[PDB]
């Protein structure tokens, strides 16, 4: 778990984000899709997509960047009190797309990528603490989740 005040920072940065979550959300994606390219596989709507500049020509990968955003975004309001949220997502992860829980961490991790790409100098050691420690806390709920179900992957 996190403490309040990690939460409080959480969410000012969650700020940020929401000033444009589409142009947020489009840099994650992307992150995520040229720098471990098997995660773009699991997507047949966009696999076709193989390069930066591809990726930022379509409104249709834009539009799913902003959908999962704004799913994160109401899982992290909740301050881990997010059992509701979290289980359909894992389930439909786990179940139906087959997305193993490296893919997970690499988004985590993309995401950081971004808030320093964008906010250089405004994401402060404190603020990194804190929103890694949210992104853990996601990812090790979804992995109990997926232990459940015995996704070996
Ligand atoms: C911050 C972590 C993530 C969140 C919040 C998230 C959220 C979502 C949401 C809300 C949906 C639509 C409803 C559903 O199918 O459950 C979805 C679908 C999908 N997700 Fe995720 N996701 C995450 C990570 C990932 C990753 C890392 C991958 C693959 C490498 C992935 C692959 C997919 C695919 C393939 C679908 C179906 C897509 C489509 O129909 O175009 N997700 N995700």
């Amino acid at each position: 778990g996190l403490s309040d005040g990690e939460w409080q920072q959480v969410l000012n940065v969650w700020g940020k984000v929401e000033a444009d979550i589409a142009g947020h959300g489009q840099e994650v994606l992307i992150r995520l899709f040229t720098g471990h390219p098997e995660t773009l596989e699991k997507f047949d709507e966009f696999k076709h997509l193989k390069t930066e500049a591809e990726m930022k020509a379509s409104e249709d990968l834009k539009e799913h960047g902003t959908v999962v955003l704004t799913a994160l975004g109401g899982i992290l309001k909740k301050k881990g009190h997010h059992e509701a949220e979290l289980k359909p997502l894992a389930q439909s992860h786990a179940t139906k797309h087959k997305i193993p829980i490296k893919y997970l961490e690499f988004i985590s991790d993309a995401i950081i990528h971004v808030l320093h790409s964008k906010h250089p100098g405004d994401f402060g050691a404190d603020a990194q603490g804190a929103m890694t420690k949210a992104l853990e806390l996601f990812r090790n709920d979804i992995a109990a989740k997926y232990k459940e179900l015995g996704f070996q992957g």
